[PDB]
């Protein structure tokens, strides 16, 4: 049926909209093509409504069945806890959307007796009615890119505070735990960054002649059908859940997963719904499930041999054995014609790949580097321009996510995140004098704050102490980093270098935790190096949640 039907009135601002990078002092000195940085708005919403309309085809097959009876198995052994309203609560940011019930986030995080009280009646509700499709809202995300030689913005549907509490109660445990019990390694989001790199190259490795690709499917979320929602569901339900889970799981499949009516901030009917909703918290484990699902079952049917998948919502990479240039070519053509019987059509038709560095997923790719000793050591990079771009922005306006800190921390091996985004930030922090100062930021989805001052620790425990030692990156690397700075207008290497020399300074003279950023994330700038000796606090670090499960769009705050 079709994805979506559409009454006529449009996509509202819930308030201004921010277009433009505003001309700042400190977004200058990062990057000077200002006019270059868009922030996509309700504007282009029609283009991206025109997009994601139509009506899916969806042809099921043996090797599809096979693989879910497999999936379900797997999935059998799982026991869903089932979380208290105190535990969903504590789960939510404080900048999470109120709720039209007279209450918001704080309030949910309170525990104040007007937001448990309306959350139990959504709860109740929940068990009693079975078929009444819960009201969502629909909004034009805003997002930042750079020109490129405009995206229209991307459009997201969320239920009410009350149902998102709910749907913490009933799911999160299961879109925490069932994810890896069934899909394996194959599940992209129990891997750090530097534990995908592995997984990656060791699989890479273990091929006589490896041939790899990423898949691209056009708009997954409007591809997603009722069915497969449902069959979603019908993996959950092998997990051993509570009598009130299980029907709240039933219900929410019925009343929101599988479609519902659509309203903007206005008020206004906007139309219906007949696929995946972003803002919804099975939205991640679902999509990652449907994916791998279809893509195992695709493999089988292409004749491809020995896959090894590696899934992260909606984005796939699969790793097998060559057969030759023809047949993976053909092997290549039949997997996709597979994926678009069901229902998964390509965006950017797939192209296989030799070699594991042109590979890109996740929007990343694997890449080497050389530590202090000269070994060899891979890490994974991406093209800096969304990241700077986004620095540049959320250097202006203040922004409850703080994608730069993200960045840094997902990226902090990288020749451009050490050079511009470390040195950028340290320097204004500085001056601003908020070194200590606590920032949010998102990891997966999740969101998390984060002290400045613990980058190091983190660091060292995450990609190990080579992310403070890595040179002589590679060609392909270099050249990346390059023609986008050109690009973007962005200081060369000789600015960025004073500068850090200069933050590096200051900071050693404060001592403390700033003396050991100083050393340790700027020890590139200065010629006489400083041995660099594992950071004690970074053993007693508890970055364990950090990589279990993905949760974009599903309104979750670790705090
Ligand atoms: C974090 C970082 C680490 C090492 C260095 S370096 O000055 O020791 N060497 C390099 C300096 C570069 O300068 C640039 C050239 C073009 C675009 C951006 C940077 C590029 C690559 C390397 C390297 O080690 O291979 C600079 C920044």
């Amino acid at each position: 049926s079709m994805s979506y039907t559409w009454t006529g009135a449009l996509i509202t601002p819930c308030a201004a909209e921010e277009s433009k990078l505003p001309i700042n002092p400190l977004s200058n000195s990062l990057l000077r093509h200002h006019n270059m940085v868009y922030a996509t708005t309700s504007r282009s919403a029609s283009l991206r409504q025109k997009k994601v309309t139509f009506d899916r085809l969806q042809v099921l097959d043996d090797h599809y069945r096979d693989v879910l009876k497999e999936m379900k198995a797997k999935a059998s052994t799982v026991k869903a806890k089932l979380l208290s309203i105190e535990e969903a609560c504590k789960l939510t940011p404080p900048h999470s959307a109120k709720s039209k019930f007279g209450y918001g986030a704080k309030d949910v995080r309170n525990l104040s007796s007007r937001a448990v009280n309306h959350i139990r009646s959504v709860w109740e509700d929940l068990l009693e009615d079975t078929e009444t499709p819960i009201d969502t809202t629909i909004m034009a995300k805003s997002e930042v890119f750079c020109v490129q030689p405009r995206k229209p913005a991307r459009l997201i549907v969320f239920p009410d505070l009350g149902v998102r509490v709910c749907e913490k109660m009933a799911l999160y445990d299961v879109v925490s735990t069932l994810p890896q019990a069934v899909m394996g390694s194959s599940y992209g989001f129990q891997y750090s960054p530097k534990q995908r790199v592995e997984f990656l190259v060791n699989t890479w490795k273990s091929k006589k002649c490896p041939m790899g690709f990423s898949y691209d499917t056009r708009c997954f979320d409007s591809t997603v059908t009722e069915s497969d929602i449902r069959v979603e569901e019908s993996i959950y339900q092998c997990c051993d859940l509570a009598p009130e889970a299980r029907q709240a799981i039933r219900s929410l499949t019925e009343r929101l997963y599988i479609g519902g009516p659509l309203t903007n901030s206005k008020g206004q009917n906007c139309g219906y719904r007949r696929c995946r909703a972003s803002g919804v918290l099975t939205t991640s484990c679902g999509n990652t499930l449907t994916c791998y699902l279809k893509a195992t079952a695709a493999c089988r049917a292409a004749k491809l041999q020995d896959c090894t998948m590696l899934v992260n919502g909606d984005d796939l990479v699969v790793i097998c054995e060559s057969a030759g240039t023809q047949e993976d070519a053909a092997a290549l053509r039949a997997f996709t014609e597979a994926m678009t019987r069901y229902s998964a059509p390509p965006g950017d038709p797939p192209q296989p790949e030799y070699d594991l560095e042109l590979i890109t997923s996740c929007s990343s790719n694997v890449s080497v580097a050389h530590d202090a000793s000269g070994k060899r050591v891979y890490y994974l990079t991406r093209d800096p321009t969304t990241p700077l771009a986004r620095a540049a922005w959320e250097t202006a306006r203040h922004t409850p996510i703080n994608s730069w800190l993200g960045n840094i921390i997902m990226y902090a091996p990288t020749l451009w995140a050490r050079m511009i985004l470390m040195t950028h930030f340290f320097s204004i922090l500085l001056a601003q004098e908020q070194l200590e100062k606590a920032l949010d930021c998102q990891i997966y989805g999740a969101c998390y704050s984060i002290e400045p001052l613990d980058l190091p620790q983190i660091i060292e425990r995450l990609h190990g102490l080579s992310a403070f030692t890595l040179h002589s990156y590679s060609p392909g690397e270099i050249n990346r980093v390059a023609s986008c700075l050109r690009k973007l207008g962005v200081p060369p290497l000789r600015t960025w270098r004073h500068r850090a020399r200069s933050v590096r300074a200051k900071l050693l003279s404060q001592g403390g935790r700033a003396a050991t950023c100083g050393r340790y994330l700027f020890n590139w700038a200065v010629r006489t190096k400083l041995k660099l000796t594992p950071i004690p606090a970074a053993s007693q670090l508890d970055l364990s949640g950090w990589f279990v499960a993905g949760y974009s769009g599903g309104d979750i705050y670790h705090s």
